[PDB]
């Protein structure tokens, strides 16, 4: 009957004799072990070694598998992606779904995981009350058997799905038959941007319960408006049979200590004409002056729910942790706590490189702490409910989630066609109601999300209702459909521009400081994905948090999004490779486009992540005179774990630094007064460098962990004095080919057919591989890149425009070449036009003076074609012979920095390996430049003057034509790109230009200079 | 001391090329004993006869930003029209010149003066690649104002009608000028973007008789 229903076609059936949901239960039988929180014998984890076999589809499945173990399967650990032991291939695809859009329908090839366990059941579990099993994420549709029958069926990838077992099971050996269907009804609404995975992928477990039950409770919080005096509320139901001697004990401790409690018979108010709950009982307990749970400081009361006879015989207790906290939205702010938020916010995919989209507590507690340490309060769980220990570890190290129900519908055309269809509501609303039912307890969570991109339907808006009227404690957002629906409370689009409007026909998206203020408009906003951190990215971002902390209705946003979703392949050898769409076989794919992550998939930072740590800072700083004032940004907390550590350099030499400690309350101010600074006798730059610092370790930093940063220049003295003039003056040796200048063992040569530095020469060895050249182009980012393919060409992308105007391959024509002796020095004037079918990209007039010290000034002024697309930098670059160990620069760093995202390095002088002057994006293009840089050294190389630089072993070329970063080879020497101007990366998205104005190379004429000596 | 800084000099040389002749020179502006701005500049003389001006010059990054980096002097001829390939016709400044078109204009001299009861620095016109006066053509990216008045009796003078033409003109040439405000008149106004804070600044004439 199983293989005639089809239910996997059918919206209509989305389970079949499945158990309510609930919040997270243990069943423990003694009310001490549900105060601590210890494992309780009542709840067995079912992990570890399953059997299982794969076939291509349902029909393919021999009937034999529900009586007997196969053969020919295998032995595998469960919880588990079936992807993920090579079964088949994942298959990455963004918008479009991984399958023919036919709803209901699925293919008739529906690869098929069928899993079976051999387990122990012991009598006591079978001669009173109720064994269930729990499987807390199957993807996407399953069946299961016990003992041979056919128990139930279930939706829904990433819920908790429960059968009743009492009923199947014999004392001894059990044995669990469960077939998952990797495509069914459910994945129309499961179209996330993300890989599409499948099979038992969460916890599977068994627990006990008594006839006579806790089979729900609900825990609320509520305040006088000063919050010095709390309410516990608990509402909880029961089933079983309904008697007389029947109580709840709702009982609130802090650590040891009970601080308040109430008991109750059961048989709630008077509802309505036929009576009330029987079954039910309101518990309301008085708490004063109670702990206030915030991200800053996440206090927890621990709730232990009894459920005995008035005698006080416990039948069994369940518990939760509680956080007292408000969550209102008046007059237009989001508040915590009668405090208005600012969200420091992340999107986080469930995301692992080994073991696909199975979660396990060490690496959600190290994410955590990332988060925590780089200055994040707030996380959106993108886009479906998480594996529940999410949500504990989120209240206990405090950060504010966003749960999102698990509905995308996004390569729907219109978006809508299912949302607004009333024959796909049962569906939705099993998606959202039994997201709150699980959920409502974890006060970490604060905002309920409809789910994302499923554009704007008349479901949404039952929903939305339906979370206002089970929950009011809640704000309830949604993005779809132009972010500003009836069916969110909060203005949440996603890549909203800052001052730059996009006015899309229908969903347009506004610039985020425009849209609050539209004409009748008074909801906050926050960006539920902002900040496309793909590959070389987060250009801008500074921008969003200027306009965050001046507009009190701006309340943050969350990044998108928190790690790249790449995955481990290995080679021949058997060494490891990081691998994205189109790599497993997968076809349709969307590429490099599934790693968007501040941190890499084993948890490395990007660059960028040190930028939103920055921007994200809790402290803000102003200095007049010798005064800086510090300004806190917490709302709760004083900076009682703080010290500002303070430091004077003269072009990065140390001169003067202390300590003071930090003393600032919530929302405060405090004045430091530094001591007389030592005026320096010495030419340069006075740069002054504050850093707070947290001198104790805490549950989520170690101790000396730094939170904030800021620099000012102070007094700058100019260098008003000559250098000491030589004796030796250069000597010139015109050629036919060439111009050679020499001075001691220095010697410099100018190739008169192309009119550049084609060699140098220190002593005997040569000095370049390839000549000292202009260079206009880069290797393409992936924002100048967006969703431009080889197929399908974005005429609008960057890069397009580049390839279209030739910029990649012009050829510098020689317009002059001169050559001229001066008193004390060579003087070599040269002039380029770089040209394309007929047309003057780039003038580039030149002229070299090599001097009787050894130096060469090198003075270089561009000419850009006004019509032409403004280039991606003004630079100059070759290859050295030299490979040196080490890369030495005053300048801002250490870490990579551009112009639209230098906020974050510090002006000083930097010492790194030049392993670390490359950044190792997986999709590889321009990395590791360093801006605001005076001077830069490499072996016996010093350049010196104002510009940005790059440094590594990788040519711009290559980087442009390898797809992949093992497949990057060590060229000989080492390739130096000099820039005098660099454009911006953008990011506000990846998918059109996003680079702003201001960041572009647009002024036409342009000039720098670089003193080029051996030292 | 902005209105009060010397110039002291570092450098002067010239030298001989194949088909020009090259002076080289650098300045500091100083106020007691605080260096505020250095000059560096190259002249280059050539068989056309064209004087190639390159200036390179460095701010403090510690002084307030400065009104202008340009080049003033007083010309002895006085001329009857003043032609301009640039933004006018009338007077434009980098926070006003949306107005301003460019093209090629001609004005009587007294047209590149504005009369404001209260004198000021006036008459500027921005985004100029050619400028024609009398015998003089300058040719490159500047701004540039022209009157019978000096920067210094300007500031010294509280009433339009207490000025004096003087002996020839004033010709003031800016590789860069500072936006004029006026948000209000009671507080620095000048918008971030339009005060000269880049610390380095570099422009280019070519000056020939035409
Ligand atoms: C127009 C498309 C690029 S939609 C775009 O794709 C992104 C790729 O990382 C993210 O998934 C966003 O959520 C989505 O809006
Ligand atoms: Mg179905
Ligand atoms: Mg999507
Ligand atoms: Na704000
Ligand atoms: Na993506
Ligand atoms: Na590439």
């Amino acid at each position: 009957v199983v293989l005639q229903r089809r239910d996997w076609e059918n919206p209509g059936v989305t389970q079949l004799n499945r158990l309510a949901a609930h919040p997270p239960f243990a069943s423990w039988r003694n009310s001490e072990e549900a105060r601590t929180d210890r494992p309780s014998q009542q709840l067995r984890s079912l992990n570890g070694e399953w059997r299982f076999a794969w076939f291509p589809a349902p029909e393919a499945v021999p009937e034999s598998w529900l009586e007997c173990d196969l053969p020919e399967a295998d032995t595998v650990v469960v919880p588990s992606n079936w992807q993920m032991h090579g079964y088949d291939a994942p298959i990455y695809t963004n918008v479009t779904y991984p399958i023919t859009v036919n709803p209901p329908f699925v293919p008739t090839e529906n690869p098929t995981g069928c899993y079976s366990l051999t387990f122990n059941v012991d009598e006591s579990w079978l001669q009173e009350g109720q064994t269930r099993i729990i499987f807390d994420g199957v993807n996407s549709a399953f069946h299961l058997w016990c003992n041979g029958r056919w128990v139930g069926y279930g939706q829904d990838s990433r819920l908790p799905s429960e059968f009743d077992l009492s009923a199947f099971l014999r004392a001894g050996e059990n044995r669990l038959a469960v077939m998952v269907l990797r495509w069914s009804d459910g994945s129309y609404l499961e179209d996330q941007d993300m890989w599409r995975m499948s099979g038992i992928f969460r916890d599977v477990s068994l627990l006990h319960k008594p006839t006579t039950q806790i089979s729900d409770f609900h825990v609320a919080t509520r305040f006088n408006d000063d919050f010095s005096r709390a309410v516990l509320e608990a509402e909880v139901q029961m089933c079983g049979e309904l008697r007389d001697y029947l109580r709840v004990t709702v009982s609130l401790w802090q650590g040891e200590t009970q601080v308040a409690s109430g008991t109750a018979p059961f048989g709630g108010e008077i509802i309505d004409e036929r009576g009330g709950y029987a079954d039910r009982v309101t518990l309301r307990l008085n708490v004063e002056n109670p702990k206030l749970w915030s991200a800053e400081i996440p206090n927890l009361y621990r709730a232990v729910v009894e459920l005995h006879t008035a005698d006080g015989t416990l039948i069994e207790a369940e518990a939760c942790d509680v956080g007292f906290r408000e969550v209102r939205i008046e007059n237009g702010l989001l508040l915590l706590n009668g405090k208005p938020l600012l969200i420091r916010g992340v999107n986080r995919h469930e995301h692992h490189p080994l073991h696909g989209q199975v979660m396990d507590e060490q690496t959600m507690v190290q994410d955590i702490l990332l988060m925590k340490q780089n200055n994040f309060n707030a996380v959106r769980c993108s886009h479906y409910p998480n594996h529940p220990l999410w949500y504990t570890l989120c209240d206990r190290y405090g950060l504010y989630v966003v749960d999102e129900a698990n509905i995308e519908t996004h390569g729907m055309v219109p978006m809508n066609r299912l949302t607004d269809d009333p024959r796909w509501l049962p569906a939705m609303s099993e998606r959202v109601t039994r997201m709150v039912q699980r959920d409502r307890n974890h006060p970490s969570v604060i905002i309920w999300s409809l789910g994302t991109e499923s554009g704007h339907g008349a479901n949404h808006d039952a929903l939305y209702r339906w979370i206002k009227s089970v929950d009011p404690s809640r704000p309830v957002q949604y993005e779809g459909g132009g972010a500003d629906t009836t069916a969110t409370d909060i203005i949440c689009p996603m890549y909203a521009r800052v001052d730059e409007d996009q006015p899309f026909p229908a969903v347009p998206k506004w610039s985020i400081k425009k849209w609050l203020s539209l004409p009748g408009e008074t909801r906050p906003l926050i960006l539920c994905e902002y900040a496309h951190a793909m590959g070389n990215s987060l250009g801008g971002f500074a921008k969003y948090w200027q306009a965050f902390r001046q507009y009190p209705r701006l309340q943050g946003g969350f990044v998108w999004d928190w790690v790249d979703q790449s995955l481990i392949k290995y080679d021949e050898n058997g060494n490891p490779w990081s691998a994205y769409g189109g790599d497993f076989g997968d076809t349709p794919n969307d590429r490099q486009f599934c790693m968007n992550g501040l941190v890499f998939a084993d948890r490395t930072p990007h660059p960028a992540l040190t930028e939103a740590k920055h921007q994200q800072q809790f402290f803000q700083f102003r200095l007049s005179g010798q005064t800086i004032e510090v300004t806190s940004e917490y709302l709760f907390r004083h900076s009682d774990n703080e010290l500002l550590h303070w430091m004077v350099a003269l072009d990065g030499k140390p001169l003067a630094s202390g300590e003071v400690p930090l003393d600032v309350a919530p929302q405060g101010k405090q004045l430091i007064e530094l001591p007389e600074l030592p005026q320096p006798e010495s030419a340069g730059q006075l740069w002054l460098t504050v850093r707070v610092v947290q001198p104790n370790a805490t549950a989520w930093s170690e101790a000396g962990h730094i939170s904030a940063w800021q620099q000012w220049r102070l007094a700058e003295n100019l260098s008003v004095t000559l250098p000491a003039a030589s004796h030796a003056i250069p000597h010139l040796t015109t050629s036919e080919m060439d111009f050679c200048i020499e001075l001691g063992n220095k010697r410099w040569q100018f190739n008169r057919q192309s009119g550049f530095l084609s060699q140098m020469w220190i002593g005997d060895k040569k000095q370049l591989l390839t000549p000292l050249r202009d260079q206009f182009t880069r290797a393409p980012l992936d924002n100048d890149i967006g969703v431009s393919e080889a197929t399908r060409i974005d005429p609008n992308a960057w890069v397009e425009r580049w390839k279209a105007a030739g910029h990649y391959q012009a050829e510098a024509a020689l317009l002059q070449c001169t050559a001229d002796t001066l008193a004390d020095a060579v003087l070599i004037t040269t002039a380029h036009a770089w040209q394309h079918q007929g047309k003057t990209l780039f003038i580039s007039r030149k002229t070299y003076r090599i001097d009787g010290s050894g130096q060469m000034a090198i003075t270089v002024d561009v000419e850009v074609a006004s019509d032409t697309p403004h280039p991606a930098r003004i630079g100059l670059n070759c290859q050295l012979a030299q490979v040196a160990e080490r890369v030495n620069w005053l300048g801002l760093g250490p870490q990579e920095n551009y112009p639209d995202r230098l906020t974050a390095a510090c002006f000083d002088r930097w010492d790194l390996p030049l392993s670390d002057m490359y950044t190792p994006y997986v999709f590889p293009s321009e990395n590791g430049l360093r801006c605001g840089t005076r001077e830069l050294n490499y072996g016996p190389h010093q350049w010196r003057g104002d510009f940005q630089f790059n440094i590594s072993r990788y040519s711009q070329q290559q980087l442009m034509e390898t797809s992949h970063r093992h497949l990057l080879h060590a060229e000989e020497g080492t390739w130096l790109n000099i820039d005098g101007f660099h454009m911006g990366i953008g990011g506000d998205d990846s998918w059109s230009p996003s680079v702003s104005a201001e960041f572009q190379l647009s002024a036409g004429r342009y000039h720098y200079q670089l003193v080029w000596c051996q030292k």
